[PDB]
């Protein structure tokens, strides 16, 4: 029956590609006149179609290289590969997508180049600053001879390179490196000092890699003293340790996120004594190569991508470009569409994805397929048009101006301009001619279709823009970009706004629309349905939480996820109290087998809140 390929008007091969990435277009001669030639390839083959001259493009996403993640080489023999595969060639027919997948992989004896940034200001002790550089000095002993390079920086005032990577492989002592360190005693001007970094230190050269995985670790026991931006160091993997009674609060503590790489809980560690430092070697090393997240670098304004993610055991996340929680040596991949707007005229576009910090990255080559082969048999003033009143291409009549017609004999001078007869000719947007719709010009747009009932520039608009600038409007309907759905095209498919701090979208609890939560389980709320007084889990869970957060001890204590799965604040108490029903009631006995109590409550401000009985009732 109908079909969007037979009810748009098309008169030529290009045309009929244009109008739907299902299309297909017949092109032998010897064809019935009444039948369709622009139709899908399953009724376009309904009636006799000749196999050799159906025109129907087929968009592909072609391996090009493909280099195999690295296992376990030891001395780098062969190379490291973190990214497979390396280079792809993307082929899009007008409007078409097209699936292709990218693999990550944080090998073990991959480089990395390490920065020490450590903060040299008037408030530490001199007892104080020694343990910073005894804290330096005990990851660079615990990481000889590894794939590790290292240089470090005081920052006070200003910034001085204490050694730089050359140094540390020549002399290879961190004793003799760091011996010549003389405290600076002033202030503490974060920003200038990672900039510093960014532009003056990781270069080759110093010794840096430019192969390698860039690392900053910043030690720091006061507030930023100076401001601006760290856009410089965007592509280092930022981990930042605030020391000290200055970060006693959590105001205080957040003003350090924006230094360090997100999420906060995995690369911002607040240690409340110097001494500390002693312990945190295994910790960091775990969480400085535990995230793999993907940029998008030079995508043309035509192109559009969206992502799933595949961290842990094959399961998938849509809408996600990063992971986390990774250990050394994981695999991730993630799925990638890729959508093209139209087809655009330019010859051959290219952009990368590349996980942040890393070298390695995929390079995705992108051409379009809007042309039919046929038209390399195209005669100009062709005898089968007239008088020479054209070009037969592809099996039609592309006919000259001022004459119409099947084939081009029709000039100035029947029936069918209307959908019946009642109605005015060419929508009231084009005059009839020769008995086909030649539809008026607009400023605004093209205005096509049999009866000019076409165009694409009255689509639904949202916040002043047609399609919220996220899709192609094509008669009258948008056509969403690949990261985009919905009447309007501006519900994201991104659900990273949705994911919440137990790893789940929504909490589990909920589905994300939208990027925004809705909450399904029955008394969860919160932006991504995360509270929940009520639920029957509520105080197994929020247990764990009082024992790292509180006691500093439990399974959330040992793996280092305190900060990632407990966001409560906890407030000691003598006693538990009727705060209303926003609120559940719980105890446990600990190892020394005395009661802990205490009440998950939901406080009108919005913060969740764990009431802690200061003394566990014992024996
Ligand atoms: C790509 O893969 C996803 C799931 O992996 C699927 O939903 C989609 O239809 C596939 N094709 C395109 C063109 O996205
Ligand atoms: C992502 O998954 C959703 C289903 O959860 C699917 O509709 C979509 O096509 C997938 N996209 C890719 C690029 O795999
Ligand atoms: C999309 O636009 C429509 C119309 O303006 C609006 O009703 C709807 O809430 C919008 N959706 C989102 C997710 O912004
Ligand atoms: C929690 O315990 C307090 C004190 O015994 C009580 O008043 C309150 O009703 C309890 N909360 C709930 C939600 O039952
Ligand atoms: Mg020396
Ligand atoms: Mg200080």
């Amino acid at each position: 029956g109908p079909n969007i390929c037979t009810t748009r008007g098309v008169s030529s091969c290009q045309q009929c590609l244009a109008v739907s990435p299902m299309c297909a277009w017949c092109s032998d001669e010897a064809l019935p006149l009444g039948s369709p030639r622009c139709d899908l390839k399953e009724n376009l083959l309904k009636d006799n179609c000749a196999p050799e001259s159906i025109e129907f493009p087929v968009s592909e996403a072609r391996v090009l290289e493909d280099r195999p993640l690295s296992d376990k080489g030891s001395g780098d023999s062969s190379q490291v590969t973190q990214v497979s595969p390396q280079r792809i060639a993307l082929r899009l027919r007008p409007d078409d997508s097209k699936n292709f997948s990218i693999q990550v992989r944080q090998v073990e004896d991959g480089n990395v180049d390490l920065v020490f940034l450590f903060d040299g200001s008037m408030s530490l002790q001199p007892d104080e600053f020694q343990k910073i550089l005894d804290f330096m000095k005990d990851v660079m002993k615990k990481l000889s001879n590894t794939s590790y390079q290292f240089a470090a920086v005081q920052f006070s005032t200003s910034y001085k390179t204490e050694f730089d990577f050359s140094d540390y492989v020549k002399w290879k002592d961190p004793d003799a490196l760091l011996k010549h360190v003389k405290h600076m005693l002033l202030l503490t001007n974060t920003f200038g000092a990672i900039n510093y970094v960014a532009t003056e230190v990781f270069r080759e050269e110093l010794g840096a890699r430019p192969d390698a995985t860039k690392v900053l670790i910043i030690i720091t026991d006061g507030e930023a003293t100076d401001s601006g931006n760290i856009d410089a160091a965007k592509d280092i993997i930022r981990y930042i340790i605030g020391i000290g009674k200055h970060f006693q609060t959590k105001e205080s503590q957040e003003t350090l996120h924006k230094f360090a790489s997100k999420p906060a809980s995995e690369f911002v560690k607040i240690l409340d004594t110097f001494e500390k430092l002693k312990d945190l070697f295994t910790e960091l090393q775990k969480k400085i190569r535990s995230k793999v997240e993907l940029e998008v670098r030079d995508l043309p304004e035509e192109l559009s991508l969206s992502f799933n993610a595949t961290c842990l055991n094959n399961e998938v996340i849509p809408g996600l470009k990063s992971c986390m929680g990774l250990k050394i040596g994981d695999t991730v991949s993630f799925s990638i569409e890729a959508k093209v707007r139209g087809c655009p005229q330019e010859k051959e576009k290219s952009f990368t994805i590349k996980p942040v910090g890393f070298k390695d990255s995929l390079i995705v080559q992108v051409t379009f397929d809007c042309d039919c082969a046929c038209q390399a048999q195209a005669e100009p003033n062709s005898h089968r048009c007239n008088n020479g009143n054209g070009t037969f291409e592809c099996g039609v009549c592309r006919c000259g101006p001022g004459w119409l017609g099947s084939q081009c004999e029709c000039s100035e001078e029947q029936d069918e301009c209307s959908p019946r007869e009642g109605q005015p000719v060419c929508s009231q947007r084009g005059e009839c001619l020769c008995g086909q719709c030649v539809c008026h010009s607009s400023d605004f747009g093209k205005i096509t279709g049999k009866y000019c009932e076409c165009d694409d520039f009255s689509c639904v608009r949202y916040k002043g823009e047609m399609c919220s600038g996220h899709g192609q409007c094509s008669c009258g309907d948008c056509l969403c970009d690949s990261d985009w759905t919905g009447y309007y095209c501006n519900c994201t498919t991104r659900t990273d706004t949705c994911m919440s701090s137990n790893g789940l979208l929504c909490s589990g609890r909920g589905k994300c629309e939208c990027g925004s939560c809705v909450c399904i389980q029955p008394g969860s709320y919160g932006d991504t349905c995360e509270k929940c007084p009520t639920c029957p889990d509520a105080c197994t869970f929020k247990k764990e939480c009082v024992e790292c957060k509180k006691f500093d001890r439990g399974a959330l204590h040992d793996e280092n996820t305190c900060n990632r799965y407990c966001r409560d604040e906890i407030e000691s108490v003598k006693e538990l109290k009727d705060t209303g029903k926003d609120a559940v009631n719980c105890t446990y006995k600990n190892e020394d087998d005395c009661v802990v109590r205490f009440q998950y409550y939901e406080d009108s401000s919005g913060k969740s809140i764990l009431y802690v009985v200061e003394e566990p009732e014992c024996p």
